């Protein structure tokens, strides 16, 4: 097959014809976008993939990024569904390509997907972001890259040349350049780029949105389900400088320069033994190596960069599940599990309010059981389950995207806001987890047309309809349908209005302010209280 053969700047590429129930498309899986960063390259940004002789063979996904795998529950299809599904290597810079069979002959908006994993685990080849249903679907171009995470993508020894830190958000941003370089070659168009992605991967299109060397490679920004300004997403230099030593230390090393290159004499899986152990205290949704705001990639905090910005010019879709923080308690939380009803007790919700919100002061921590406690039923086990469950939920995810979507639309940007609603009827965590973070993926990616799998009729025609929405915002910086001279369905989201849509099988429905009353605690008051 002719489309199937592609030259790039480096070279020739051989790829595969991939099936869809509504006709094929075209794929270019592993295609090396940088040079391997191993060996005296480990913790160093990435440098260009040098051109080849012959043919890449591209069909087949590459090798997943080296990274700590869960086994919480070990064979559990909710967490596996997470976990590297091919194997782990430092030689891990690889990038894939899902094109329209035939292969557009004007040239297609592009889609570039950043996976999330709390910047310390994700892959581009997890089955949950198949390329080929929204491409064949919408017909535009998606691409897709592996970025180091954990220590290997994040260990930052701020101020020096060895560990300069945000390597994982490098390997980003040199994908990025690749897509402006190469994308044509697929029938994409360089001059219509939109970032997408979910958890950290949000947050890092937040991180490209605020960093001026990646502004210049996308033009709209999709966030799911994350933020640059979440208390997760970024650490200050100390705390990195202290995670990064620690980490020395409990490998035996051994002097920036010292250092790391002992810590470059350790395997890789080594390092990811002791990846955990240096968080300081007992969490959830807290990850050891994170970006670093280091004056270089980020010139200031994402918070402060947000408020100066300026961002005519420039769309953005953000959006939250409805159970943001429900996933997470099963990962530390006392009395929650995900095989029973996790009704806790009292006792349970002020000990996991300190695991939800970790490292704040008693001060800060009584505020917060105030504001989520109902002083009418203190003590009703559900109430306290769902209320733990927003505590994290909203500190962590939807209150720092409120934050910044008001930010945004105030300073130039156009905002749409959603909420996703719809629970997987195939969902393998059980049901008081509600729709929990990261179960929108499969349906903007179409998985339920997928005839191997067991998705409703109603849910394949969702599916549709939400690729329908974010192929419109790739073309146009607009959801809505571009034909339209009515008022828009789906509304921008604006500071004073706040309006956001529902995700759901029922029709779109405007609704205001996201979650309004938490985050004006976690967003003014209790910083108040504490200041
Ligand atoms: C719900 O489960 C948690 C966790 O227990 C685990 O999951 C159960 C379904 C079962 O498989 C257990 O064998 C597991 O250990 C319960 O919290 C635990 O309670 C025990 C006392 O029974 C205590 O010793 C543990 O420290 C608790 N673990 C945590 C993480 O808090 C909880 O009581 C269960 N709720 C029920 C049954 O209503």
């Amino acid at each position: 097959d002719a489309e199937l053969l592609v030259t790039v700047r480096g070279g020739r590429l051989r790829g595969i014809r991939l099936k869809t129930p509504g006709g094929p498309v075209s794929a270019f899986l592993g295609i090396p976008f940088a040079e391997p960063p191993m060996g005296p390259r480990r913790f160093l940004p990435p440098e260009p993939k040098q051109p080849w002789s012959g043919v890449v063979d591209a069909t087949t996904f590459q090798s997943v990024c080296y990274q700590y795998v869960d086994t919480l529950y070990p064979g559990f299809e909710g967490t596996e569904m997470w976990n590297p599904n091919r194997e782990l290597s430092e030689d891990c810079l690889y990038l894939n390509v899902w094109t329209p069979y035939p292969r557009p002959t004007s040239p297609t908006p592009v889609l570039v997907w950043i996976y999330g994993g709390g910047f310390y685990s994700g892959a581009s080849s997890l089955d949950v972001y198949d390329g080929r249903f929204l491409v064949q679907a919408e017909r535009t171009v998606l691409v897709s890259m592996n970025y180091r995470v954990g220590a290997f993508g994040f260990l930052a020894l701020p101020g020096s040349r060895e560990a300069p830190g945000n390597v994982g958000l490098l390997d980003q941003r040199l994908a990025l350049q690749w897509v402006q370089e190469n994308v044509a070659a697929f029938g994409g168009d360089p001059t219509s780029v939109t970032l997408f992605g979910e958890s950290a991967g949000a947050a890092s299109v937040g991180m490209h949105l605020l960093s001026p060397p990646s502004r210049g490679l996308f033009h709209r920004a999709v966030l799911q389900s994350g933020a640059p300004n979440g208390p997760w997403a970024t650490v200050g230099m100390g705390e990195a400088r202290r995670r990064a030593t620690q980490l020395a230390h409990l490998v035996g090393c051994p002097n920036d320069t010292e250092l790391v290159a002992c810590l470059r004499t350790r395997p890789a899986q080594v390092l990811v033994n002791h990846e955990w152990h240096v968080l300081p205290q007992e969490s959830v949704f807290r990850f050891s190596f994170v970006p670093v705001v280091d004056g270089d990639f980020l010139s200031d905090t994402p918070e402060a960069l947000i408020n100066a910005g300026d961002f005519h010019g420039l769309q953005v879709l953000v959006g939250v599940v409805k159970d943001e923080g429900s996933y997470f308690l099963v990962y530390g939380a006392p009395g929650f599990s995900k095989d029973n009803e996790s009704l806790i007790s009292r006792a349970e919700f002020l000990a996991g309010v300190r695991v939800g919100v970790p490292q704040v002061s008693d001060l800060a921590a009584e505020a917060v059981v105030r504001h989520y406690t109902d002083w009418l039923h203190p003590e009703d086990p559900a109430r306290l389950r769902e209320a733990l469950s927003d505590v994290v939920g909203d500190h962590n995810v939807v209150c720092p995207v409120a934050q910044l979507a008001g930010r945004l639309a105030a300073q130039g940007a156009r905002v749409y806001a959603y909420v996703f609603e719809h629970r997987a009827s195939t969902l393998s965590w059980p049901l008081w987890m509600g729709v929990p973070h990261g179960y929108e993926i499969e349906f903007i990616f179409g998985i339920p047309l997928d005839p191997s799998r067991n998705y409703t009729a109603e849910e394949k025609i969702f599916a549709q309809r939400l690729m329908r929405y974010w192929a419109n915002f790739a073309r146009t910086g607009d959801p809505n349908e571009p034909r339209d001279p009515k008022a828009p369905q789906w509304p921008p989201y604006t500071a004073g209005a706040q309006q956001y849509v529902s995700l759901d099988l029922r029709p779109l429905e405007v609704r205001r302010g996201l979650r309004a009353q938490a985050c004006a605690f976690w967003n003014r008051k209790l910083p108040k209280l504490l200041s």
